[PDB]
């Protein structure tokens, strides 16, 4: 189904700061909002790209949809099974395959296609036991991207109506990340309602709707075209760099943040 948030606002409630960690008790006392006057309308099959200054409420907006945070004000509609893929890539003890199809019914196909799209083929081929290689909790010897991709694969493979993808593209193997973005998010999932948190411009360009957060507020919402005209200062500064999307995730974020401060 689609997802809608009409003038939503949420506040810090004890525990949510404890949940996220997977001073808070001051924010809770003061009663400051984590998100404020959040507005969005996504149609089934559309892909929403979320971005913004670091620590602006992106991961939180997600927890909201997940129902781990409630909307003190405003309406929030969406339905069906939702699949979440956190910034923290978690690996459970078992095989690469086991990690991906765990708790869900198997489908030779569906599986092969996800594994392919997520670019896991280039990985499991380096292993003597392919996707049958046994991992130890946390997949410690694996690389950041390898875990991220395995983590994504697991999320994508699940059958759901809404897919919440929190910053999966933030590692050094940037080229692979670009391939994954296309074949998985843009192609393979093209007809699935999906929200993607990111710091890569290209992801905005190719999104149906954009959403830029900053200091818990909505700095912008709307298509990419609307973005260029209604936020010329921002859009100009960001399209300035030739190869921004290949800057470290840290560098990308530090710019978005600084830029967002200048044109608040
Ligand atoms: N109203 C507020 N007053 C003071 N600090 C806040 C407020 N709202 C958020 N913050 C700070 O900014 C953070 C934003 O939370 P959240 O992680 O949901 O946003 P985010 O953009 O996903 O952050 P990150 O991108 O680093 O994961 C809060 O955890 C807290 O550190
Ligand atoms: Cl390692
Ligand atoms: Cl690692
Ligand atoms: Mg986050």
């Amino acid at each position: 189904t689609g997802i809608i948030m009409e003038n939503v606002t949420a506040f810090w409630e004890e525990g949510f700061g404890e949940l996220l960690e997977k001073s808070f008790s001051h924010l809770c006392l003061v009663g400051n909002p984590v998100l404020k006057n959040i507005n969005l309308n996504i149609e089934k099959g559309e892909m929403l790209a979320i971005t913004g200054s670091t620590g602006s409420g992106k991961t939180s907006l997600l927890m909201l949809i997940l129902g781990e945070l409630e909307a003190s004000e405003g309406i929030i509609k969406h339905s069906g099974r939702v699949s979440f893929c956190s910034q923290f890539s978690w690996i459970m003890p078992g095989t690469i395959k086991e990690n991906i199809i765990r708790g869900v019914s198997y489908d030779e196909y569906r599986y092969k296609s996800v594994v392919k799209a997520c670019q896991l083929q280039q990985d499991i081929t380096k292993f003597a036991e392919q996707d049958n290689t046994v991992l130890g909790e946390g997949g410690v010897t694996l690389s950041g991207g390898q875990r991220a991709r395995i983590s994504l694969a697991r999320a994508v493979y699940k059958d759901a109506d809404l897919y919440l993808l929190d910053s999966p593209f933030g590692y050094l193997d940037v080229f692979t990340e670009e391939q994954v973005f296309e074949s998985c998010v843009c192609k393979l999932m093209a007809n699935k309602t999906r929200i993607l948190v990111t710091s890569k411009m290209e992801h905005l360009r190719k999104a149906d709707k954009i959403l830029i957060l900053h200091q818990g507020s909505s700095y912008f919402y709307g298509t990419f075209s609307e973005l260029q005209s209604l936020r010329p200062d921002f859009s100009s500064k960001l399209m300035g760099y030739d190869t921004f999307d290949q800057f470290t995730e840290e560098r990308r974020s530090s710019i978005l943040t600084e830029t967002l401060r200048r044109f608040s």
